[PDB]
């Protein structure tokens, strides 16, 4: 039994939720109707067990990646947004939420992994990965590296493997082919071979993981580093004098990270369908309540366009859109959670030399 008349919104506690709340209010002030924000632990495990029974939140927030096994369920209400509001947001956001060519949900803010830098190592980062190699034969003459980075999850390497036309599930009108996977062609191949010749020429070491790396930019070891927005916190901290930008080209295309959406879901069984909408579109969805959210916690990016402009003065923020501008929304299908086992052994066992490649990533795409 969900109650009529009230809207009860989940929202995990990493998030601005009192800035959500201060939107809330605000609704209420306007129609009358409580907003309860709630931010309940492990509530994307919670949300599938009560929205199957009938119950649970009005409102859902998640990244959009988990949103697609909700939508196979019926979980969640199939949006309505008239073509004058999906205007207001990037395209690629609405591309996150669709599942069956419907919409399930609104974009709220993107992430996507960017390239750091250290301005007084490197007053101007490379522009190319095949660049990358001889700055850091320059660096190692001074005992600094060029670059390092997360190798041990697929989410770090990808950018690279994806650049010349690797891809994880083909994506048309809404809807993924689950059966068309781009693992195991010559843009992938290209890539990771990239990848594997710098740990073969000794500019990155096979073992580098996301603790490694940080540590080493944090202490000024490392010229370069390829983190998300979370990590910016620590290098604040840091005494580092850092810069965020795009991702380096190879073979002239874009590095494609994988980008996340922060989506927010109703409830299949809501009676409060449209009152979701009206505060999801109308008050949320403005530059008013994102910077309320924002103002609580720092969202990054944000799908709202008019919003996303005044965010993006800041260059970190500016980059990380970018980024997801070039980048490849992650599928939202449950078959990805199998599509990163395998990468994750292809790139591991190809930075090894357990097995060259090509084999690695055939046995990616069995």
């Amino acid at each position: 039994k969900i109650e009529e008349g009230k809207l009860v919104i989940w929202i995990n506690g990493d998030h601005g939720y009192n800035g959500l709340a201060e939107v809330g209010k605000k609704f209420e002030k306007d129609t009358g109707i409580k907003v309860t924000v709630e931010h309940p632990d492990k509530l994307e495990e919670k949300f599938p067990q009560v929205a199957a029974t009938g119950d649970g939140p009005d409102i859902i927030f998640w990244a959009h990646d988990r949103f697609g096994g909700y939508a196979q369920s019926g979980l969640l209400a199939e949006i309505t947004p008239d073509k004058a509001f999906q205007d207001k947001l990037y395209p690629f956001t609405w591309d996150a939420v669709r599942y069956n060519g419907k919409l399930i949900a609104y974009p709220i803010a993107v992430h996507a992994l960017s390239l750091i830098y250290n301005k007084d190592l490197l007053p101007n980062p490379p522009k190319t990965w095949e660049e990358i190699p001889a700055l850091d034969k320059e660096l190692k003459a001074k005992g600094k590296s060029a670059l390092m980075f997360n190798l041990q999850e697929p989410y770090f390497t990808w950018p690279l493997i994806a650049a010349d036309g690797g891809y994880a599930f083909k994506y048309e009108n809404g809807k993924y082919d689950i059966k068309d996977v781009g693992v195991d062609n010559a843009g992938a191949k290209a890539g990771l071979t990239f990848l594997v010749d710098l740990i073969k020429n000794k500019h990155m070491n096979a073992d580098t993981d996301y603790s490694i790396a940080e540590a080493a930019f944090n202490k000024g070891e490392t010229a370069m580093t390829i983190n998300g927005p979370h990590a910016w916190s620590n290098i604040d901290t840091s005494k580092v004098n850092y810069g965020v930008t795009v991702l380096p080209t190879f073979k002239g295309q874009p590095s494609k990270p994988f980008v996340g959406v922060l989506s927010a879901g109703i409830n299949a069984a809501s009676p409060n369908k449209e009152l979701a909408k009206e505060f999801l579109e109308n008050y949320l969805l403005t530059d008013e309540g994102l910077e309320a959210v924002n103002k609580d916690k720092p969202l990054g990016a944000v799908a709202l366009k008019s919003y996303e402009e005044e965010l993006a003065k800041d260059p970190r923020i500016a980059a990380t859109m970018e980024n997801a501008q070039k980048g490849e929304i992650m599928p939202n299908i449950p078959q990805m959670s199998a599509f990163w086992y395998a990468v994750r052994t292809a790139v591991i066992n190809a930075a090894s030399g357990r097995q060259t490649v090509d084999e690695a990533l055939k046995d990616a795409q069995t």
